[PDB]
């Protein structure tokens, strides 16, 4: 087998506009436990998913999408507006709402992938 074996969804209600970025956060969540082949982070990371067109869904915090260092908010806004040219869907995240310090686990920066980047899930 596979799928299966100990899994659930903390599903509650929200304002909406932070509700699709804590939905965005969730399901690629569970795939961060399960298969992080589907769940990148940290930007070099989805800029490598980026290459390879799989970008369902690009996760990032508004503080790093308006990051005081140019080349630093370059990075992330150029990377941001390439996610919408690879038609992949951008979550504009809060560091008001928990699913800031939540992402921040994660640099802040992230995205869920339709099928798994062949760079492999994690490593040690």
């Amino acid at each position: 087998g596979s799928s299966g074996s100990s899994g659930t969804v903390a599903s509650r209600l929200s304002d909406t506009k932070a509700a699709g970025e804590v939905k965005a956060l969730d399901d690629f969540y569970k795939m961060l436990q399960h298969e992080p082949d589907r769940a990148f982070y940290g930007l070099k990371q989805v800029e490598k998913a980026n290459e390879a067109m799989a970008i369902d869904t690009l996760l990032i915090s508004d503080e790093l999408f308006r990051h005081q260092d140019v080349a630093t908010r370059s990075r992330y806004v150029r990377l941001v507006d390439s996610v919408k040219e690879n038609a992949g869907t951008v979550r504009i995240f809060s560091s008001l709402h928990v699913s800031g310090e939540q992402l921040s686990q994660l640099t802040g920066v992230a995205a869920i992938l339709r099928f798994p980047v062949p760079s492999g899930p994690s490593s040690g």
